[PDB]
């Protein structure tokens, strides 16, 4: 074939061409930054997990001048805390309609969809992904989303899937 | 046309026909909505996990007019909170004998066992499953239960097993 | 050559050992729990237990088989959970694991030949070597795994205890009573 | 073939020679002692996991006279609590650049890089690892670090990767028989 090695497997050269040119990466939270689990307690405690290797990836992308934004349907202090800690400021929570949040991001940043990527794990993510150039489903994402993606990560959501996509972009940019 | 492709594998047309008819889906909690773990704390705290992709599936079935009920042997505020959040009201906790809860559900809804499904992970679930049309064991459920089931999920309990069953019914209904 | 179980294949002589077990002794961390200690910034600590193990232990006791715990650590979380399961013979903070075993053997009048033990690390070996059914969980320490006469297929904290309950219950034709 | 069996696989005798003479083992925390996850709550609670069998290994090394040091980029009371429970004193947290902490450890203990090991899981660990003799990446560490390591653990970070390295050292010291 015509495939090129990554740190994680093989991709079409056409995908690296797309990845090279990304200036905006938008991520869902649950199932992408986390593994999709919501930890619930009898006193109404709620936890969520994030992976340490993802932080390093996001920071590397932003150091390269790539904007990062988050769009999620849930709303938590957890997400505010984590995203602020990673230095991500474009945070959209409580979104039933992810398309409108995406439009708001577009109007703020003025970045074209050909230069935008999105990492999702479920069907609610599809209306935005469909519009952009890099369409990522995490390894364990909904199989119907995985069918529609142009990159399916090797690493599971919440375990380094975000880092994998950061590494893909950096490799494409010849910075890794 | 021996089998019909789903998002997860291949099913017999007879099984999709059973799925198409389902008006009531009954689920166990631990090992089905969760991975079977109970997290216990040094001040008596308790956590349990639920998965975001399951939440989406359960809402989709309810939007389609299908009733959802829960039967669990344990009792927690966690389960009350999670089920109310999803809009599930038929919640049976602290049930050692699941058959009595099943009969109560049947009488409350006037829905026949031929239009009912049950998702279980252990032997206590079998007395209810044996009565109903769609008898699901989660992928990692007890292996004797898996042998008796007429559908074994591919996704593990607590990670989208419930969503997989939701998808099967929605596919069967031509709504996926 | 081997006999099938719900989980894989064993020697008939192992099933024959399992059939006559009257006492099953378990360590806790890495056996009932997933081997992790969840620690928080305000001194929170969590430990996990698995619902299919709970069911197995109750089924084993319903069948007339005694359950005891011997752990090197002391945990009130563990006291709470074992008491909830109906287990009464709980020995914690046990440096001399073998002395605890001796006391259990005496208190119940059950011989080592009718006893099994489920462990995950080397500190478990001094009690294990004394008993007939010597179990290491699937993801136990490899030195203990190579000494065990049954290595579970299911990982620690995820049904390994249930798997051993099932081995005994299958040997007795009592898997689903 | 020149390899020697361990409890986990095969290694070159050269690696056992290095492991035999380690006097200092430096570890990252997240992804090495833990599974790399940070549990965060709505009241700002934080949890981290540690594996029950790693303590026996760390203690066995300390009882052999081997010094243990910890260098992490994150900061938590969790890590203070866990490491103090092991009798470890050289705990460096909130380290953006791990090389400085390493130099400080060298100053304090006067142990040379040739007698030093490091267990990491990501690229930030490499500038210290590159300087020392035993260079461990955990099984599921970042693939670029795994390429650079001289030992890649079989067991995943947070599930006994630390214990595995302890066992390698004990085996090398002839304190742990492997048939
Ligand atoms: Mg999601
Ligand atoms: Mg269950
Ligand atoms: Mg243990
Ligand atoms: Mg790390």
């Amino acid at each position: 074939s015509s495939t090129v090695s990554t740190l994680y497997g093989e991709v079409e050269p056409s995908l690296l061409e797309i990845a090279k040119q990304i200036k905006l990466l938008i991520c869902d939270v649950d199932g992408v930054f986390s593994d999709g689990l919501i930890y619930m307690g009898n006193q109404g405690e709620e936890l969520k997990t994030f992976h340490t290797r993802d932080g390093y990836g996001v920071k590397a992308l932003m150091n390269a001048g790539i904007e990062i934004a988050i769009i999620t349907g849930r709303r938590s202090q957890i997400v505010e805390n984590r995203m602020k800690a990673l230095g991500i400021s474009l945070i959209y929570q409580g979104q039933d309609d992810k398309v409108q949040a995406y439009y708001d991001i577009c109007q703020k940043l003025a970045i074209a969809p050909e230069q935008t990527g999105y990492i999702g794990d479920d069907l609610i993510d599809w209306p935005v992904m469909e519009k952009v150039a890099l369409r990522v489903c995490v390894a364990d994402g909904h199989p119907l989303l995985a069918q529609r993606a142009n990159y399916v990560t090797h690493i599971k959501g919440g375990h380094g899937a975000v880092r994998e996509v950061c590494d893909l972009i950096l490799q494409a940019r010849n910075e890794l």
